[PDB]
């Protein structure tokens, strides 16, 4: 299998027997294809084992994939097994399965339904004040990834089953622990040199998700559809929808991965916002000051206010570009195809390295820096969508992406309008990536916390 | 997964774990088949390990999923692994590489081409009358499958590379060797129980396919490419086709395919054959009459001569009957679909039990008997073509059916013009079938052979 791309005449790195590239990941998913970028140009190949992906840089090319082709060839993202009965998850189903679950479940994203969960996540944003100036009158420094994580989880029990609870303050009630719970990790690259293994553990229903965690969300679920039949959150949502239709397991699948979607990338974006907010005071301060502008004098945000903040919309972006959590994005072509004048073989992965483009100085002056300028009203027309894909782009694209950017400013609004965060010396500066198979901090964010009382 | 066909209400004899019901299969596929039409009805399931089958046999219900549906729901047979490059092989290939492949090698089986293969296959049935007459003058009770068995492979070398060879006289020529070589053995009952082994076998290039087979016949067919190229056949109709086009090793898979097609059922059904008409001397002599009266003088059978000979395809057609050598026909359905009022989910294999089928009462009368009448020019017309499917049906049947009877009734002819054939003490009255995988004597056939000199 691994004279592919020498036949197609695709350049990239030279594979071993049986393990293919792998043995590159040992610097992360991100310096991999940054080098691989810088090495071999437009399009490269390499091997995860036997599976030959194939990398993509043109944003014409990248717009056939992911918008154009999408329906016909480009449908699926690369296989993942063991799952049981996580294959019917809206982010894992494949072909007729996923484009009837992507209709169930978009109305439940819409732009009416997020204005209503608003005053919910905004009940949280106030827990997390609490929490945080309990933490700020005291005078230690603070990790972001619990008090966010904790604050994330909030917005999701509430937004997806109506569970109120501060999770900070109760760490042990059982409805809090199913989640916090890598494919560089043994296990996985195990999985990319023996794939012949997956049909396996699926006959062993061995899970990647913790079998003792979907059974307690599952009857946790029953219990919650009972109740209100008969006597706002997502659940709800999709319990109205099932009124082709949304099956029993379905549903059950799709909360989990909302849950296992929401949790640690709102969690671990807010860190690396208020990390940026820390080391550039100037731009803090500045967008301290817009949020002030449109809510004086400490005011709850609203939707629309949301909407109306230009600098927060910036700082965000700006943050997505500098760690676009994906890191990748990827889509199994399904048929023989060619694409922009490039012939794709059938099964071949195509896969677009989007922290790469998103760090690539032929489309970024100064790549590395944080500025939040690059978004402005002036220039973020110069920017192709396609080189830019924190939610990736097209008809199998992030499908929470508007309630992401509302919750996470809605959290941002109300701590930067009581708090200041000043770095530590023991923030590390300049903050460095983990070398492993996810987009975080090599060690956790640590900030000072100041009232601005 | 054993819950599926209790879920929609069909009847089937109840699953072991992991088994399923092949401890059934002791009594072997027909038997299986029968007792099951008996005690279930018209629809009922079962399961191969974990596989649902579905059988059917409603002739609309049989008509809409060979037919009507087979480009859409029910295009591809059951998988089968390891194979290696056989994959390639049209009657292994799937959906889009099945349909190319079909249409490059249908010309290829056309009644053009078909007669002019004729003088070639009528070459080597005078090979067959002086190597039978030679086992006539002597005395001493002939083995149908050997004799045969040496014919059908003499015309699958000549028809489809042009190698000629007296292989039962060179029985030790290298060419000859390589093909000699049943779903219930001890391997394919393991993959019936593990088949999340194939994919391991797949990566050790353990091929079910005898790897030294296919490396001989492979550099085989290279030399002859190369020899003609430049300075009749099915590799010439195949080098022609070539001239999206057929590649250099799916060429060599059908050539494969076309032996291993052609080579045991050519041989097992003239057995099948000679033993119901050394068994009903009345019937063999009718048809030795009919060959008399078209070819006077024991005159060479021609193209058309055998198309003309009613009572000789009436023979042919009722052994097919009894001994349909598919004894199964089988579809997998790749989406969920409901046809005539029957909801069939996606992933299930749809099978039609030809063997049942063609022994029903319900559509026989005494179904168990050899009464070649039951297809005269009178009642040829009460018989559904999709009860009656001895080379199946639809645009996925045996695409080598005209060479097949042009084949058997050019030997059947040639052989029954000069000998008559009578039962030895030692011939197995009445024939009793192998409880195994394959449709064949439990004991091989042996008849007496007289000269009519
Ligand atoms: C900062 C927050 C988030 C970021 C940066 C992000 C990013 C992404 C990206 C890049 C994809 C793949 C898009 C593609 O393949 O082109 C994706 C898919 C997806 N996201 Fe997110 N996401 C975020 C939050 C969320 C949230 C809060 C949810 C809540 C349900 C969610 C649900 C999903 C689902 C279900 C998919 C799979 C879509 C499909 O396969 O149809 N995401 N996300
Ligand atoms: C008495 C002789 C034969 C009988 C009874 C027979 C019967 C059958 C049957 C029942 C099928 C499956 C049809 C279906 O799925 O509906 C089949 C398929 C096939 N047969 Fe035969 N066959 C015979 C001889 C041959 C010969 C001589 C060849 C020579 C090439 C051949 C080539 C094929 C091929 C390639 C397929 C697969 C077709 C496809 O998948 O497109 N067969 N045969
Ligand atoms: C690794 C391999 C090459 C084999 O398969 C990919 O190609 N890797 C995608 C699968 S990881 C998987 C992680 C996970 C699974 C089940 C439950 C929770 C997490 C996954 O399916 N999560 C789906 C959506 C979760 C999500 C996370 C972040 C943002 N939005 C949604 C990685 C992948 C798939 C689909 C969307 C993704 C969005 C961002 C980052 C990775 C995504
Ligand atoms: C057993 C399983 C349920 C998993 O898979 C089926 O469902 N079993 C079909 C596969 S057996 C296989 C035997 C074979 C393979 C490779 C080379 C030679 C023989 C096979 O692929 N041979 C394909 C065509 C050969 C042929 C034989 C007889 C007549 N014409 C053609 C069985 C099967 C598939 C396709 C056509 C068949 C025709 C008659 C009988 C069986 C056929």
């Amino acid at each position: 299998s691994h004279g592919l791309f020498k036949k197609l005449g695709i350049p990239g790195p030279t594979p071993l027997p049986f393990l293919g590239n792998i043995l590159s990941y040992h610097k992360g998913f991100c310096m991999f294809d940054m080098e691989c970028h810088k090495k071999y140009g437009k399009v490269w190949g390499f091997y995860d084992g036997q599976q030959p992906v194939l990398a993509i840089t043109d944003p014409d090319m990248i717009k056939t994939v992911l918008v154009k082709e999408c329906y016909s060839v480009f449908t699926n993202r690369r296989p993942f097994g063991p799952v049981g009965f996580m294959k019917s998850a809206i982010s894992i189903a494949e072909d007729e399965e996923w484009k009837r679950l992507r209709s169930l479940l978009s109305p439940t994203f819409t732009s009416g339904k997020l204005k209503e969960m608003v005053p919910i996540i905004a009940q949280y944003g106030d827990v997390l004040v609490r929490n945080l100036r309990r933490e700020a009158e005291t005078g230690k420094p603070v990790t972001l990834k619990d008090v966010f994580g904790a604050y994330s989880m909030d917005v999701i029990t509430s937004t997806s089953f109506g569970v109120n609870i501060d999770s900070l303050n109760n760490p042990q009630d059982p409805f809090v622990e199913n989640t916090k719970k890598d494919f560089l990790d043994p296990f996985f690259l195990s999985i990319t040199v023996f794939p012949f293994l997956i049909p396996i553990l699926e006959v062993l229903n061995i899970c990647v998700f913790p079998r003792e965690v979907t059974n307690f969300l599952r009857k946790s679920v029953k219990r919650m559809k009972e109740s209100r039949l008969e006597d706002v959150d997502f659940l709800q949502l999709m319990i109205d929808s099932q009124n082709k239709a949304l099956s029993d397991l379905e549903l059950v699948a799709q909360s989990i991965i909302f849950i296992f979607a929401g949790y640690e990338t709102t969690s671990s974006v807010l860190s690396f916002i208020m990390y940026e907010l820390a080391t550039h005071p100037d731009v803090q301060q500045k967008l301290q000051e817009e949020i002030d502008a449109v809510l004086p004098n400490k005011a709850p945000p609203t939707y629309d206010t949301v909407l109306q903040m230009e600098y927060l919309d910036m700082v965000v972006n700006e943050t997505l570009r500098l760690f676009p959590i994906a890191m990748r994005l990827e889509r199994v072509c399904k048929k023989d195809v060619e694409i922009n004048g490039m012939f794709i073989p059938k099964g071949v992965v195509v896969m677009i390295p989007s922290y790469a483009l998103h760090r690539d100085p032929k489309y970024w002056t100064e790549p590395e820096k944080f500025l939040p300028e690059r978004f402005s009203k002036k220039n973020k027309d110069n920017i192709d969508p396609y080189i830019y894909t924190p939610f990736g782009s097209g008809p199998r694209n992030c499908i929470g992406m508007r309630f992401a950017l509302m919750n996470m400013k809605l959290a941002l609004i109300r701590v930067l309008q009581n708090f200041s965060f000043k770095p530590c010396k023991e923030t590390q500066i300049p903050l460095k990536l983990s070398l492993g198979g996810l987009l975080q901090p090599e060690k956790p964010v640590v900030l000072k916390v100041e009232s601005r009382d």
